[PDB]
């Protein structure tokens, strides 16, 4: 017969390994089975004795604790984890990383934005929210994401780590914390600098070198929308702006400082992306490409195409503006 | 009784102050006096009644642990006060820096549960989860401090412009977080590096001096006269033994240094005085030479007395082993 949607066709299983995967085609259950497959496929179920039913329940519980924000939602969480999965195969990460490290990368990726409220750290801090007060202005959102993740894992029925010895739990916990806290974009430049410092003489057996590489990998996945095919990447920009304009409107309304790059009166889809692609995304992937040359063809190539395309779109937007006064 | 005598006011400036004489209300008045006396009420337009309410609210949020209680909070604040005079800190620090120092000292152990970070993390408590194993207690004390200040009746900063608030908040966070002893060696290394060529106009140098200053006050019990210092040790052990009992009882790791079967009053202090307190105050003394005689002196005397007490403990134990 034809099988229900939550049983994945072998074609889907093959495509899920690539960054070309159309993340929009699927509904929550399907995305959940994809994530489930990822954990069996990467050998994590086997190597950490994860009860398969607990795995399913953990995923449903993770899903429940993402909110319906325009951008920072379950689908984002899915993109980040799916990109991480793609890079595991693209860069043959199982040759460089222990299975515990793969578990840290994957789990951190899935958990990195739990219960995101849809307003960034600058808002939390400027408006003196309960979160800012609780975290003393220190990466409040990312601390919260990480706490929710471990609240979830402390419910015994959601605890995928239940059969891991306490030495492994401690190593995994600290790994996930580092990685989730590393996604706070306030720290982008710091982390990139530390990473570039090690890249002068990179050493795969050096634990500090690897920690940074993992921090860079999760960061790559977190903001990797523009790496994806044009058709898959574009709607994410509408989602981004919808969520961010919601914040700046509120900042205006409550008399809080407003950042030009998020002002709904000043921003186009093009100006949102160009600078970000040229000066944040491209340099980051260029550096990763030095360790993993195969990344150039698969991830810098589409970033270049997207830069050029949005640069052209701006020339056109500007010419059109000029024309209404010229 | 309610009102402080001029002798009390005078004694409050010195580290000889007998912290045990006073009950909570009289300690609150002493803390009140410090804020007026330092010019903080004047220079920040603190509403005088809000100041009293704030202190009462702070008081309400300290717990009745044997050691980490409102009286410890008083000792730290009062030792800070003493150092402002001893080291003439109003010449070197802005009034904002003094306010940060005093307010952080008062707030630095708010709502302490009586079991340290190692317990929080190993037991996987609510606080360790909330703060991801990163100085959970000290983040929590800080959080509580600003929840208190968000209540408008307790807000001693209500007449400070936003920018000043932000600066005070940042300073307070750094100092309360610096009290975590897991960071002792890191902070000492950083400070000793700056003492290679210290600069009162470098903000990073001043930030570390304040971190060192609050640390000094936090752990300063042994600097006080013996009659005042000794009872704090019983409190210390009472509280730390309560933890280690619970740790044995729950299958969690127990540290020899706080094991009720292994620890005498003397073995608790000798190492701490010799390797934590003396070297820290030695470094501070290089900036403030008057510290040597007022604070390193009672420390040397304390070290020597506990070393004697240990020799006599070891002798009475030779009358026991079977
Ligand atoms: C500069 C930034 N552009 C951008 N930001 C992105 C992307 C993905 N994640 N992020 C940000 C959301 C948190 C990690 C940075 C992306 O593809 N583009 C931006 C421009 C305009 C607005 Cl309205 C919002 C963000
Ligand atoms: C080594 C430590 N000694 C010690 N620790 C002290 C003192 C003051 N504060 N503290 C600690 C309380 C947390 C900031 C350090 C003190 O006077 N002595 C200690 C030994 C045995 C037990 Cl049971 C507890 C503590
Ligand atoms: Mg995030
Ligand atoms: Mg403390
Ligand atoms: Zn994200
Ligand atoms: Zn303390």
């Amino acid at each position: 017969p034809t099988y229900p949607k939550y049983l994945l066709s072998p074609e889907t299983i093959e495509a899920l390994r690539k960054p070309t995967f159309d993340v929009w085609l699927w509904e929550p259950n399907e995305m959940l089975s994809c994530l489930e497959h990822m954990y069996h496929d990467l050998g994590l179920v086997r190597d950490f004795s994860i009860n398969p039913v607990t795995l399913r329940r953990w995923l449903f519980c993770v899903h429940d604790n993402y909110r319906n924000n325009p951008f920072h939602n379950f689908r984002h969480c899915f993109c980040v984890a799916q990109m991480m999965y793609s890079m595991v195969w693209l860069c043959s990460l199982q040759e460089k990383f222990s299975q515990t490290d793969i578990l840290i990368l994957m789990t951190a990726a899935i958990c990195h934005d739990l219960d995101h409220p849809g307003y960034n750290n600058t808002y939390q801090i400027n408006a003196r929210t309960e979160l800012a007060v609780r975290y003393n202005d220190i990466s409040p959102l990312e601390n919260h994401h990480c706490a929710v993740a471990f609240q979830i894992l402390a419910e015994p029925e959601c605890n995928i780590f239940s059969n891991i010895p306490p030495d492994g739990f401690k190593q995994i916990r600290q790994g996930m914390i580092t990685l989730i806290l590393a996604t706070d974009m306030a720290r982008h430049a710091e982390i990139m600098d530390s990473f570039k410092e090690k890249m002068e003489n990179f050493d795969y057996s050096n634990e500090e070198h690897m920690t940074l590489l993992k921090m860079i990998l999760i960061k790559c996945c977190d903001i990797s929308n523009e790496v994806r095919p044009m058709e898959v990447a574009e709607p994410w920009v509408d989602c981004l702006l919808e969520e961010y304009f919601m914040q700046s409107d509120r900042e205006k309304s409550e008399g809080l400082p407003v950042a030009p790059f998020m002002d709904r009166d000043k921003v186009t889809k093009a100006t949102a992306q160009i600078g970000f692609i040229k000066f944040v995304l491209i340099p980051m992937f260029e550096t990763v490409t030095k360790l993993f040359p195969m990344v150039e063809e698969i991830m810098l190539q589409p970033l270049w195409e997207s830069r050029d395309r949005y640069e052209e779109l701006k020339r056109i937007d500007d010419a059109m503006k000029e024309l209404q006064k010229k």
